[PDB]
């Protein structure tokens, strides 16, 4: 039994391994440990391949989906893994397993600012900071900075920069343009936590540092087809290596502080 | 028109008594109530509640059979089961566990006035009675915990030397309302679901307690149902939507209200 994997490269989730000259492809990763745990207690084989657009994917047209939730929707894979968040309108249309780790916004900035929480951030006048436009991220923003009902006016603050313009002024085409521009100065880049930790862990100059916060709205899934009947299968063997610590122990391997960059060397 | 049966534990604010007349049935209500609500009127569902007849969330004996409302769903006595239950891989090799509703983790009710202010801190006691509910899954998790000799600090080692000390007689509680009770009074410490004594330190008559939080969120709160339940799929996907609109977090302003009760701080 083998299963087709469709991916996208976000590191340290999903990252290309070296391969010699003329042989497959291999890779490597927090998300690809976990896979691998799956297989071996669950007894299968898998296959991997790239999303071809390299997205994860949203809804064009009625069932039309682009993305690695097009995959699964045209059913050309059984799962796709990467760092992959459990959305109703995704989960409307695939099929998640619990959560194998917490997502959460983050702060990517330069190290040595007076900035140290979310509300630092969205006191800041004339200072560009944002995300990708049109992710998910940036609708978050949309949704908590045009509601009346939120408690703090922090989130109303950051839309309006995040937004100016149209989003054009302040926000980015990808995370890797996102990470660049906040190792540069003048810009903070709002993003995954976890992927921005990991960039600044391996920041050639050790020069950035990682803002986050207690707000966790969502878990990272793997998806299934729809009605796939593995779904249930790898939840409960995802909540079994989560009580033993092996995800925690997979965590600690692919985001290592010791040895790497110190994150707070301006305390 | 369809009804489904429900079992529930009572913990302040998820399950909590709202009206209880004679001659009409006990009424509930809570932070779990209203979600389930909301799912009652999205799936178009009524339901009737019933309280756990050992008022145990539930485990597995050593005969392989459940009590608690684990058993209640095992049996098929109930078609869910709700209050302020973890999803953990035991309960789900038996039952059909939601995707979680709320994020959970552990904390430390205690006075106010202490020097005691992070797990680390409470764990260099030497004289300091402090523990958790005897036959918990929370004493179940310092016992994990503290015997694992990966731990990279002596915290949770210590912690389950205190907790653990006479088979857990001397320094465990009963139920969490002794718990509560007892770090209201002092000289105790209570370890406890962070939102269940978050409540109990919002809404003291004397503003005289805190919580002490600061630990990692590994699991959520779950609606749980039979094996092979046709709705645990429908709840998930309409879980997911309550949390996306923002409705989830509105009710927990409704139960956990900062503004207005104790300053915990
Ligand atoms: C299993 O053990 C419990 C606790 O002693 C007991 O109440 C129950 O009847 C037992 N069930 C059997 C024999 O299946
Ligand atoms: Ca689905
Ligand atoms: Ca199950
Ligand atoms: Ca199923
Ligand atoms: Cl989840
Ligand atoms: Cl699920």
């Amino acid at each position: 039994l083998t299963l087709k994997v469709v991916t996208v490269l976000e590191e340290p989730f999903v990252m290309v391994a070296e391969n010699i000259l003329g042989q497959p492809k291999r890779y490597k990763g927090f998300s690809i440990d976990v896979l691998d745990a799956l297989a071996k207690a669950l007894g299968f084989k898998y296959e991997i391949y790239q999303a071809p657009d390299g997205r994860y994917g949203h809804q064009l047209h009625n069932t039309s989906w682009n993305g690695m939730i097009g995959e699964l929707i045209s059913k050309r894979a059984d799962l796709a893994i990467s760092a992959i968040t459990i959305t109703p309108e995704r989960e409307s249309v695939v099929d998640f397993s619990k959560r194998y780790m917490d997502y959460s916004v983050g702060i990517l900035i330069k190290k040595g600012t007076p900035i140290r929480t979310f509300q630092d951030l969205s006191k800041q006048v004339e200072m560009s900071y944002g995300t990708v436009r049109d992710s998910a991220v940036y609708e978050y923003f949309r949704a908590k900075g045009t509601n009346p009902l939120e408690q703090d006016s922090t989130f109303a603050e950051l839309w309006r920069t995040i937004s100016k313009n149209g989003g054009a002024d302040n926000c980015v085409s990808s995370p890797s343009e996102g990470i660049r521009k906040a190792k540069k100065g003048n810009y903070a880049f709002l993003w995954d936590v976890a992927v921005v930790e990991y960039a600044a862990l391996t920041d050639d100059d050790c020069s950035v540092t990682v803002i986050g916060n207690s707000i966790s709205s969502k878990g990272y899934g793997i998806a299934l087809q729809h009605g796939s009947p593995y779904r249930d299968l790898f939840s409960q063997r995802i909540l079994e290596l989560q009580d033993t610590g092996d995800l925690d122990v997979l965590k600690q391997k692919w985001w290592p502080h010791m040895g790497r960059c110190d994150l707070t060397s301006h305390a």
